């Protein structure tokens, strides 16, 4: 309608190897996140499929603390060799009134320090949808805290996903 707003929701350099972060955040997150970050993720259930694969749909349920309750993410592309996953949010109440359609790319890049993790969002905006930094700042701050906890978990458990 009005256009597309592409923004980097997270850009995080980490000493942890990219293959381990990729597994933690995009492949095995339905197991890891409710345990390691339960203050951000209540549960993650498969509503289509039973493993992270192209075509599966995961429902992420947020704690009662949260200002919303759930999203459903449909996985559309995986390139594990490049630590890349693209998914589309097809349903949920985490949507601002401004966003008609949301597409996400999780990418992990090998560096010298370790990894660089980028999470990019593509927001298709409704008819004249004003979008402000304040609309994405809580996502940015929440993702950084979640990454912090997951990073520490992988440091404390060096063989997990290794
Ligand atoms: C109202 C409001 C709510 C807060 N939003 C979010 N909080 C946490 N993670 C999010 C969010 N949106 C998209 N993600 C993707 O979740 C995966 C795991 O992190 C990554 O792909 C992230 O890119 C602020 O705008």
């Amino acid at each position: 309608s009005m256009g597309v707003f592409t923004c980097t929701l997270a850009d995080i350099t980490s000493p942890v190897a990219p293959a381990r972060l990729f597994q933690a955040f995009t492949i095995d997150n339905h197991n890891l996140m409710p345990k390691v970050v339960p203050q951000f993720v209540k549960s993650i259930d498969f509503v289509q499929g039973d493993s992270t694969a192209v075509g599966c749909v995961k429902q992420i349920n947020f704690p009662a603390d949260a200002p919303f309750t759930y999203v459903k993410n449909r996985v559309d592309e995986i390139d594990a060799s490049k630590y890349y996953l693209k998914y589309t949010c097809i349903e949920g109440d985490a949507f601002p009134d401004t966003v008609e359609y949301a597409v996400y790319e999780d990418t992990f890049e090998q560096t010298e320090t370790g990894s660089r993790c980028k999470m990019v969002a593509h927001y298709h905006l409704k008819g004249d949808s004003v979008m402000k930094e304040e609309d994405v700042a809580p996502a940015k701050e929440g993702i950084q805290k979640m990454f912090k906890a997951v990073e520490e978990h992988l440091i404390a458990n060096p063989q997990l996903y290794a």
